């Protein structure tokens, strides 16, 4: 196909989302400023912040504001954004999460929470604000749940 004129119709938001796997905040914050797709379907099956390295807030900031997919996750591991933040230990990223808008308390398919797998890894400063507006829960029983719905006047 003759290209270089009508060839492209590339939805060039996985630049944002390359350019954010590389640690690349400048070439996002200009690329979505200048017409990045907010929701671009990428080739790793991931939105465009769950694969921005999880080592800069500021590019989730950015693609969150603009329309990243702070909330949706994979059909395959439920993996939502929420673990890559706390899988880095990168608190600054629930931040953007939940500034404006993104549920936490989802599950990885299998099971595992994000506030878990924090955790495991050695992310208290995540893991303890996930257990807040991800896992918001305590423990005993009775009140706002006590903890995760299950364990309480309620089986689950």
């Amino acid at each position: 196909m003759e290209p270089a004129a009508g060839s492209s119709m590339e939805p060039s938001a996985d630049w944002l989302a390359t350019a954010a796997a590389r640690g690349r905040v400048e070439e996002v914050r200009a690329l979505l400023e200048a017409g990045a797709l907010p929701n671009a379907p990428n080739s790793y099956g991931r939105r465009p912040i769950q694969v921005m390295m999880m080592g800069s807030a500021r590019v989730a900031e950015l693609l969150l504001l603009h329309g990243a997919e702070p909330n949706c996750a994979d059909p395959a591991t439920l993996t939502r954004p929420v673990h890559d933040a706390a899988r880095e230990g990168f608190l600054d990223t629930l931040v953007v999460l939940h500034r404006a808008g993104a549920r936490l308390d989802v599950r990885d398919a299998w099971g595992r929470l994000p506030v878990d797998l924090a955790e495991e890894l050695g992310h208290r400063d995540v893991a303890r604000y996930l257990r807040a507006a991800a896992g918001g829960t305590r423990g005993s029983n009775h009140a706002r749940i006590d903890a995760a719905e299950g364990p309480s006047d309620i089986p689950d």
